[PDB]
DNA sequence: GCGGCGG
């Protein structure tokens, strides 16, 4: 039981953003839905708070990566993050990590409750952050 | 036209 409220669709790169504030007899929530180019789906569920936590953020880390150079790659593998942030709600954490790979910088952002719990991540191409950011601007306005 | 280091 889960009335849809609002959506916004973005393609960025290969990939389909899907935006949704929706509400169930709990509350109000906003779901986040990576589609990639194959059609494999990955999901993260938000508090509107922790939304406009999300959005806030956003923009420092297009801040900082609008500052940077090349990568520089020595001769070990590396993860390395860029940049790090954390948002929590309730028992829930979320993980906002800037990141580079062969495949150019993006941001992670993964949430999490147990070490052997249920576990999602979405992957934006660090490119695409200031139109998501906007985006979910546009429907805070909206909501709460 | 991807593609994102787990148990
Ligand atoms: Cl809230």
């Amino acid at each position: 039981v889960e009335q849809e409220l609002a959506t916004k669709m973005l393609q960025i790169q290969s990939k389909r953003f899907y935006l949704d504030v929706k509400q169930n007899r709990r509350g109000r929530f906003i779901k986040v839905a990576e589609i990639g180019a194959d059609g494999r789906r990955s999901q993260i569920y938000l508090a509107l708070s922790t939304a406009a936590e999300f959005r806030d953020h956003l923009s420092s880390f297009s801040d900082y990566y609008a500052s940077l150079g090349p990568p520089n790659t020595d001769n070990l593998p590396e993860d390395g993050k860029l940049k790090s942030e954390m948002m929590i709600k309730d028992y829930r954490r979320y993980y906002l990590d800037l990141k580079e790979n062969a495949r150019g910088r993006f941001l992670r952002v993964s949430q999490t409750i147990t070490r052997g719990g249920p576990r999602s991540q979405i992957a934006l191409p660090a490119q695409g952050m200031i139109e998501f950011r906007d985006a979910l601007t546009d429907l805070l306005e909206e909501f709460g």
